[PDB]
């Protein structure tokens, strides 16, 4: 699968479309789109383990972390597969997204298709926030918006 | 035993949770759950090719038919991978689903995780409708409600 897409929606105004492209199965995944509805500033941006929205975003569960590592930022060696850092919303609540990542995949064991992309309430402190929660979830707060990542044309 | 789940939703009152379970890679896929908000009677229940909701259910595209077969019913040899037949709404609009299918899969070429389950407007005529369309789509009409099939716990 070389393309994927996620429609983010949640209980308040957070909504967005995030596209994923991996033209090479052992290359990086391009991640791109916009999210609006957002308080200006930095927002956690993570792959959670499950594509389960039966009870809203809480259902997705934890980060996708198949290898059982500590939470870190996308550029760290010590991180979850799902740790994609923070997106930044401008003064207008619009976050334009442009990421490449070489940990997540569109195939194989690091495959995120069928899982959940979640935009969070506050900044992921990237494991450098000074408390025990930081090295688990990065303290990014609640789940504003989520959507199961799906195969795209 | 890999597991999957779809939360089905649309512009209307139709809402559902459909669950998937395949205890063996080659095993049959057991699919159970509920859908409410339906007119009494049968509605077509189809897996469509994409997990794309950028435009509502339309963007899921056509039935998932990797083998270029003709539309038929779940019990037919000539059918799409996606052709799961019809679910039945009681007169209170509730359709308790309990299917078992051996053409869909949670693994492999015929993997449906990341694609889109859809419940349609009308009965699927199962390719036995007597017109050109019957054998393309099954005359099931509009997509009432769909969800991306996601990995579940």
């Amino acid at each position: 699968a070389t393309k994927a897409v996620c429609v983010l929606k949640g209980d308040g105004p957070v909504q967005g479309i995030i596209n994923f492209e991996q033209k090479e199965s052992n290359g990086p995944v391009k991640v791109w789109g916009s999210i609006k509805g957002l308080t200006e500033g930095l927002h956690g941006f993570h792959v959670h383990e499950f594509g389960d929205n039966t009870a809203g975003c809480t259902s997705a569960g934890p980060h996708f972390n198949p290898l059982s590592r500590k939470h870190g930022g996308p550029k760290d060696e010590e991180r979850h597969v799902g740790d994609l850092g923070n997106v930044t919303a401008d003064k207008d609540g619009v976050a334009d997204v442009s990421i490449e990542d070489s940990v997540i995949s569109l195939s194989g064991d690091h495959c995120i298709i069928g899982r959940t992309l979640v935009v969070h309430e506050k900044a992921d402190d990237l494991g450098k926030g000074g408390n025990e929660e930081s090295t688990k979830t990065g303290n990014a707060g609640s789940r504003l918006a989520c959507g199961v990542i799906g195969i795209a044309q």
